[PDB]
C-alpha cells in the first residue's frame, strides 16, 4: 500500500514522535499540538511561524511533501522555534536538541 516517498515521509515522522528515552519518556508528546492563543500567549508574541507535530502530520496524511527535506525543514523549524521561545535551562529546550537529532539521524539513513 506505502509508496517509497509516503514510506520515507512516514519513517521520518514516527522516528521522531515514537523516540522514547531510557525512562520510557516520549519526547515528541508535548510537541503533538501547540496550545491556543490564550493559552500560550508568550509564544505567539514570539514566533512568527507557528508548528507543531499535527501540522505537520496533516501535510503528510494529504500527500503534500513533494520530498522528504520538506518534512525536514518544518520539523527543523519547530524545534528551532522551541528553542528560541524556551530558555536553555527548561525541559522543553533540552528535549526539541534530543528529537533534532534522532530527526537528522533518520534522514541520514534515509
Ligand atoms: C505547554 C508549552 C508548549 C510549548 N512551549 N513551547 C513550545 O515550543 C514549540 O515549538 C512547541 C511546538 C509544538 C507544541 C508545543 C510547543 C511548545
Amino acid at each position: 500500500y506505502m509508496t517509497p516517498m509516503q514510506q520515507k515521509l512516514n519513517e521520518v515522522y514516527e522516528a521522531v514522535k515514537n523516540y522514547t528515552d531510557k525512562r520510557g519518556r516520549r519526547l515528541s508528546a508535548i510537541f503533538l499540538r501547540l496550545p491556543s492563543r490564550s493559552e500560550l500567549p508568550d509564544y505567539y508574541l514570539t514566533i512568527k511561524k507557528p508548528m507543531d507535530m499535527e501540522k505537520i502530520r496533516s501535510h503528510m496524511m494529504a500527500n503534500k511533501y513533494q520530498d522528504i527535506d520538506s518534512m525536514v525543514e518544518d520539523f527543523v523549524m519547530m524545534f528551532n522555534n522551541a528553542c528560541t521561545y524556551n530558555e536553555p535551562e527548561s525541559l522543553i529546550y533540552k528535549d526539541a536538541l534530543v528529537l533534532h537529532k534522532v530527526l537528522l539521524e533518520t534522514r541520514r539513513d534515509l
